[PDB]
């Protein structure tokens, strides 16, 4: 359940592959209610590489569906990522994530 709304500009053909540390500016959102996390406060836009489950599953199959440049929106399920626990104090069980997704990666 990975819906992307593109905001169009990049170049739509250097896909995301296995072995790739990738640097995405990502803000969060919560649907009916306010933001949780923000790359763009630290100024540190969160090194990370693809296929070791580092990030949770909603966010790990819209990032290879983009590509250089590109402007996603992510909208994920709640199974996906934390429904049925919920993590403690700042996600709450059964949670349906919204994401601001920016790649601007190297390798």
């Amino acid at each position: 359940g990975v819906e992307i709304e593109t905001i169009s500009p990049g170049d739509g053909r250097t896909f995301p592959k296995k072995g790739q540390t990738c640097v995405v500016h990502y803000t969060g959102m919560l649907q009916n209610g306010k933001k949780f996390d923000s790359s763009r406060d630290r100024n540190k836009p969160f090194k990370f590489r693809i296929g070791k489950q580092e990030v949770i599953k909603g966010f790990e199959e819209g990032a290879a569906q983009m590509s250089l440049g590109q402007r996603a929106k992510l909208t994920c399920t709640p199974d996906v990522a934390y429904g049925a626990t919920g993590h403690p104090g700042v996600i709450p069980p059964n949670a349906t994530l919204i994401f601001d997704v920016e790649l601007l990666n190297l390798e």
